[PDB]
């Protein structure tokens, strides 16, 4: 499924090239801005463990997820994902635990040396 595709088909978006950060748009965007770094940033998201099946999605919430970009409130994947996308971009990411939670993890939501897959709709971003 959706995990696979981004390993078998995903770009690498990461500096070092080690496929950390697996990358594939899947609905495109308008604009020719991504957004750079201290921006407000609004987002839909739908995630999970790459081996698992229940998400942490906004959508449960009903209501959209925000953050400021490059400020470290998110994983360092979302940092560096989330720069990449246009407005109204949905694009899915599958991320080693070195770009998210490690091997120390963040229990009991996340455990040692998780991989994480999800699916983020870019809604908006505004500058600092
Ligand atoms: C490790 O802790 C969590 C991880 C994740 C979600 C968590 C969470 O408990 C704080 O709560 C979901 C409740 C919402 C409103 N939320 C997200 C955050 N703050 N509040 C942002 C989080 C503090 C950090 O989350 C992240 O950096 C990423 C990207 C943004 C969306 C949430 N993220 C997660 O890692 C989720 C997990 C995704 C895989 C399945 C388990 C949840």
């Amino acid at each position: 499924g959706a995990p696979a595709t981004v390993t078998e088909q995903g770009e690498d978006i990461t500096s070092k090239k080690d496929r950390g950060v697996l990358k594939i748009v899947k609905r495109v965007g308008n604009g020719e801005e991504t957004p750079m770094i201290g921006d407000k940033v609004y987002v839909h998201y739908k995630g999970k463990l790459s081996n698992g099946k229940k998400f942490d999605s906004s959508h449960d919430r009903n209501e959209p997820f925000v953050f400021s970009l490059g400020k470290g409130q998110v994983i360092k994947a979302w940092d560096i994902g989330v720069a990449t996308m246009k407005k109204g971009e949905i694009a899915h990411l599958l991320i080693k635990p070195e770009y998210a939670y490690g091997s120390a993890g963040s229990l009991p939501k996340i455990p040692s040396n998780a991989t994480l897959f999800f699916e983020i709709e870019l809604l908006d971003f505004k500058g600092e």
